[PDB]
């Protein structure tokens, strides 16, 4: 049923995985990279892997129009399941726009636990599909970047992408 893909991409190659009820898994394999646009390895696929390229693409290299794009529906344990982490990264999704960050302490009110930033910080690391849900622009109160999965040197590209001055 999982289907995988391959996407190159400004921060190296990107795999792709999902299945007709969903994206899976979004995953850096490399941090080379190579600014010019790229096509998937292998076109196609179930609706939600077509989708996620295109959502990706367009992240890249039309951030204009990020916006106007779907992102699909997702399909992973960690959605099938009420969990504080699942709390917080659907409304992570759901409220930071493109160009804007919250602070760990803003995410943890948001999802009902004002007091809960560390366990915010420590859901980022349980997302699957990053970039999508945008655990990059979750950030220190303080005005520091923060801590990232992928490492600072991506975190930072990425805000630096959304016009932060970084």
């Amino acid at each position: 049923e999982m289907k995988r893909t391959t996407l190159d991409s400004p921060l190296g190659k990107l795999e792709l995985s999902g299945c007709e009820q969903g994206l899976h898994e979004i995953k850096l394999l490399g941090k080379d990279a190579v600014e010019v646009p790229a096509p998937a390895a292998v076109l196609g696929g179930p609706e939600p892997l077509m989708q996620c390229t295109a959502w990706l693409n367009a992240y890249f290299h039309q951030p204009e129009a990020i916006e106007e794009f779907p992102v699909p529906a997702l399909h992973h344990p960690v959605f099938q399941q009420e969990s504080f982490t699942r709390q917080v990264l659907w409304k992570l999704l759901k409220v930071v726009k493109f160009g804007e960050v919250i602070s760990y302490q803003q995410l943890a009110a948001l999802a009902g636990n004002p007091k809960a930033a560390r366990a915010v910080g420590g859901a980022m690391r349980g997302n699957p599909v990053p970039i999508l849900i945008p655990c990059h622009r979750v950030v220190c109160s303080s005005g520091a970047v923060g801590n990232y999965s992928g490492g600072l040197a991506v975190k930072e590209w990425l805000l630096a992408h959304e016009g932060h001055r970084l």
